[PDB]
């Protein structure tokens, strides 16, 4: 599924991603704008044989299951394909553990490269919120 802005950032909020460990709302769909432009089905692979999932490109290595990523680990206790999904339970659940873990959203690369200090307000400019 290919979410429109407002319609993620609504699904984001109702799951309790705003303002989770200080996040607000449009640091999370700036995330997912640049990690997976909006995209639940994106994987792509890491140079160590790793892959990321789903909208928010969650990492094999450490957060899910896929049965191809020797010496990983699975912290969020779920096959990584649930990352996948049209409904965004399974990578909201497994991304508060991450952003839980110590280093806050710097685990995304793609928000610490693109939307960290940025004005992150404009993804949820004018979402009925
Ligand atoms: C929270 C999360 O899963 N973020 C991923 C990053 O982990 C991933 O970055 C890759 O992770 C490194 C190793 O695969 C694991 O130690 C790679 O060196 C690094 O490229 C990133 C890839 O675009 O996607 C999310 O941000
Ligand atoms: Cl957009
Ligand atoms: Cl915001
Ligand atoms: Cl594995
Ligand atoms: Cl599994
Ligand atoms: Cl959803
Ligand atoms: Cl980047």
């Amino acid at each position: 599924k290919v979410f429109g802005r407002c319609e993620l950032a609504a699904a984001m909020k109702r799951h309790g991603l705003d303002n989770y460990r200080g996040y607000s709302l449009g640091n999370w769909v700036c995330a997912a704008k640049f990690e997976s432009n909006f995209n639940t089905q994106a994987t792509n692979r890491n140079t160590d044989g790793s892959t990321d999932y789903g909208i928010l490109q969650i990492n094999s290595r450490w957060w899910c299951n896929d049965g191809r990523t020797p010496g990983s680990r699975n912290l969020c206790n779920i096959p990584c394909s649930a990352l996948l999904s049209s409904d965004i339970t399974a990578s909201v659940n497994c991304a508060k553990k991450i952003v839980s873990d110590g280093n806050g959203m710097n685990a995304w690369v793609a928000w610490r490269n693109r939307c960290k200090g940025t004005d992150v307000q404009a993804w949820i400019r004018g979402c009925r919120l």
